[PDB]
């Protein structure tokens, strides 16, 4: 049920209307000492980071409503200093921060408008992990108590990689909600995310997802789907 | 069944008597091209390079007979350059290899002599990711067929890290036999392995698993714990 699969399993909400947009937390990440080779970090790739290891950075905001179009490109001047810069305003997040170098957490749920096979395709300068669908993601409005117990990553591209970019491919039913978990971080120099998606309906390349990114409140009893 | 647990699932081999040590495979880990910064490569931490990756890479050798004290510390140069060396003569394989750059898989079972908690410790330069356990390692006398769907790591050790050392602390039983897979990797530079346990039992520490390392068949049936 936490595994990876083409067929995943979706969600179906009661009467409580799901808000616009996903959450986000975002979080601190250090260059090491002067001197150090290399300048920055590699703690991102400890298998743990993206489950408890980002958690004793230090926390910069927790946000609602990220939704729009969610790609960026930050071109830094120079490597292994820290620098600043913004987030798009799809983020809901006015402040500078350090662009050159932080860890972003994004979560909530995809709603499909048709049924049938989906191919997100993502990229991303340095890293972007994503889980897609109950269980694997986290459970049925019972994320607060499921959000650290995500599976296999659906999907992941890593910069300097043979998966610099990557896809996942998954059949989807309309109207039915997905839980999602993207996480992403820049380890120095430029940052880069592109998050999209092609349907077997038609030959549009979706990179807005006002229509497609929600967030539902936990409940009682959780909200299994009922399809 | 996949899952790290202080109550590891064992195995209960037939009649066929088993064989002194673990099999190693061994494999090149090549430096990215000059003028690289850093120099070495990065791949050792993409999440799938212990699952999968590790495999396009040359390989080396595969042996059998692998165990005694199986601790080393190789003492490098200079970084960013690859240099001969050697493993100890419990690796069983007598030939120079790049041993400032290279990745080591060992499999097989552990074979306690006392029932009760076991604590193993465990150090490396750069990289060593441990799985403890029937379903965890892999699954029992069948092997070959089971071989790549380890799970989540019940201990590990990076150089670097808030984790540079680690422990596992397991209840076993005397006499049952554990699958066991290591996976180590140098990047460049020094490299280092450390592997040894205590127990409930005494203040002795074990370094040398002439007593406890095994390899066994696979069976047409497999062999799971009876007792
Ligand atoms: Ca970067
Ligand atoms: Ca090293």
């Amino acid at each position: 049920s936490k595994d990876p699969t083409t067929f995943p399993l979706g969600c179906s909400p009661d009467i409580t209307t799901p808000k616009k947009g996903l959450s986000m937390e975002l979080y601190s990440y250090d260059f090491r000492k002067k001197g150090s080779y290399p300048c920055w970090d590699a703690a991102y790739l400890d298998p743990n980071y993206p489950r408890t290891g980002y958690k004793s950075h230090r926390l910069l905001a927790k946000v609602d409503g990220v939704t729009g179009n969610i790609n960026f490109y930050y071109h830094a001047t120079k490597g292994c200093t820290p620098q600043l810069g913004h987030l798009p305003a799809s983020y809901n997040y006015p402040k500078p921060l350090t662009m050159t170098n932080f860890t972003m957490l994004l979560y909530g749920y995809f709603r499909p408008k048709v049924t049938g096979f989906h191919t997100f395709t993502i990229s991303a300068d340095d890293l972007l992990f994503v889980n897609f669908g109950a269980g694997n993601a986290f459970d049925c409005c019972r994320r607060d108590s499921s959000a650290d117990h995500f599976g296999n990553y659906q999907a992941y591209a890593i910069w300097g990689s043979k998966t610099a970019k990557d896809e996942l491919t998954v059949h989807l039913d309309a109207g039915v909600y997905y839980p999602i978990r993207l996480f992403y971080n820049n380890i120095g120099k430029d940052g880069a995310l592109s998050f999209t998606f092609k349907t077997e309906s038609n030959e549009n390349t979706v990179s807005d997802f006002s229509e497609y990114f929600f967030s539902l409140d936990d409940t009682e009893e959780g909200c299994p789907g009922l399809i």
